[PDB]
């Protein structure tokens, strides 16, 4: 389907409401490594069982939570190319699974957000570097720092101070422990811009203050529930107050070389200097390699999913095309 549009009303409003209830998981139902997602499938803004189309995602992430529309585009279709189905147009919030349909070739993975490498990355907050044998539940000793870095750096709220803090300690602990640690290009990006997210979209909308309570905090991150009379944010956002976590601490992107602390910066990697190679990386490298001769029909469906995400991509960047025209 065509991606949708921006919401024709984003105001504030309650989206834990009687259309979208929180209910448990029940035996199959796949939730991955984002709270975001698993949230809205947990309320039925997406399908229950964490199975869902780009447009579905698109859909949800606006409607429940105020995502803003070029960052849901561009996500969304970033996630799909690399993770989802291209020819069942579904995509996993979670692990891999059969009900995405049947699978391209090798070296396709369609793995879900689960996949290691594609999206998912190191150094996230509430979950384990994928070295550590689990990259998508729920960590409680990881969320209990944030508790922690939120009682230091936030007054006991989570808010862009604590991100810029908290940020740093994770790409710290990982370089320190995670001999495959990576941390460049799309993962460099999307790494920074996920700590602004709880500041941003899980702060009821009628404050918008950027102070994340820990209940609320916990309710997303470890039950993929809404608070009780949750209001969405009261206008379209995603990754603003990103600048304040990056200050912080600026980092290079790089690895670790096959050690702990051998972090070497990759001058090849993009970086916030250079987004619109992250893009151009992203399809001539990533998604190609994925699918580097794909037939008519994968061909056709890589083509306009690539014309899907290049919506998303900020204003200036040239569009590349991996399989032509
Ligand atoms: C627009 C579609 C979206 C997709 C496909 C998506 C997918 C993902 C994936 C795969 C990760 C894993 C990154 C990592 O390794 O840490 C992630 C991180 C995260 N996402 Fe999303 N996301 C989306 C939008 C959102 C939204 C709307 C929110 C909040 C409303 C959100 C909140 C988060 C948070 C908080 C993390 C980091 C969690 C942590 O580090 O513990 N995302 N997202
Ligand atoms: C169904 C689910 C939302 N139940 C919530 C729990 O009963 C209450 O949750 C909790 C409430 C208060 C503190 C906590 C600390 C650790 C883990 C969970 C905590
Ligand atoms: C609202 C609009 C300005 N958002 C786009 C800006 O680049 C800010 O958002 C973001 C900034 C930096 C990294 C990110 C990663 C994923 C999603 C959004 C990100
Ligand atoms: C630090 C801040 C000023 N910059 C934020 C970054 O420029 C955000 O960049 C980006 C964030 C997320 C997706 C993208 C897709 C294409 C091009 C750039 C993207
Ligand atoms: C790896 C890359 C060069 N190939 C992508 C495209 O297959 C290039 O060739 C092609 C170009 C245009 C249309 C086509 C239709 C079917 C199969 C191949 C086509
Ligand atoms: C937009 O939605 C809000 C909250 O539901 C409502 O109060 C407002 O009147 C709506 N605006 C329009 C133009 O429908
Ligand atoms: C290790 O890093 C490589 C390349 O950077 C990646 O392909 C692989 O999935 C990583 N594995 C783990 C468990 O981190
Ligand atoms: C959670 O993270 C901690 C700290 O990195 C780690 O030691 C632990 O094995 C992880 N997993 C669980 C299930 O606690
Ligand atoms: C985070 O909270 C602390 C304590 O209230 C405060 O000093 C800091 O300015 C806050 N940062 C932001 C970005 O709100
Ligand atoms: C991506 O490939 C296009 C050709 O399709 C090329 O013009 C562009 O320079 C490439 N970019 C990178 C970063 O490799
Ligand atoms: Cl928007
Ligand atoms: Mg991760």
């Amino acid at each position: 389907g065509l991606p949708p549009g921006p919401l024709e009303n984003s105001s504030a409003k309650l989206v834990n409401d009687e259309a979208h209830p929180w209910k448990p998981l029940r035996p199959g139902d796949i939730r991955g490594p984002c709270p975001g997602l698993n949230t809205l499938a947990s309320h039925g803004y997406l399908p229950r069982n964490g199975v869902a189309t780009p447009a579905q995602i698109i859909n949800a992430v606006q409607e429940g939570f105020n995502f803003d529309n070029q960052a849901a585009i561009f996500a969304t279709y970033a996630a799909h190319l690399v993770d989802g189905n291209l020819i069942t147009d579904l995509l996993s919030i979670g692990r891999k699974t059969r009900l995405t349909g049947p699978d391209p070739p090798p070296p396709a993975s369609v793995g879900g957000l689960n996949e290691h490498g594609t999206f998912e990355g190191d150094a996230s907050m509430t979950r384990g570097d994928a070295f550590f044998g689990n990259n998508h539940d729920f960590n409680e000793t990881l969320f209990e720092q944030l508790v922690d870095y939120s009682n230091r750096f936030g007054g006991g709220k989570y808010n862009l101070t604590v991100a810029g803090e908290l940020r740093f300690k994770r790409i710290q602990d990982s370089i320190a422990t995670n001999p495959n640690f990576s941390f460049v290009d799309f993962r460099f990006f999307t790494a920074y811009g996920e700590t602004t997210f709880p500041a941003n979209l899980f702060v009821d909308g009628r404050r918008d203050d950027g102070q994340l309570d820990m209940d609320a905090a916990r309710s997303f991150f470890q039950f993929s529930r809404m608070p009780d009379d949750f209001f969405r944010a009261p206008s379209p956002r995603s990754g603003t107050g990103v600048e304040v976590v990056v200050q912080a601490h600026p980092m290079q992107p790089g690895r670790n070389v096959g050690k702990i602390n051998s972090y070497t910066v990759d001058p090849t990697s993009s970086d916030f200097s250079t987004p619109c190679l992250m893009y151009e990386k992203f399809v001539n490298i990533t998604v190609k390699s994925l699918y580097p001769n794909p037939t008519v029909q994968l061909r056709k469906a890589l083509n306009t999913n690539l014309d899907f995400l290049f919506q998303g991509v900020a204003a200036g960047c040239t569009q590349v095309f991996p399989y032509g025209r």
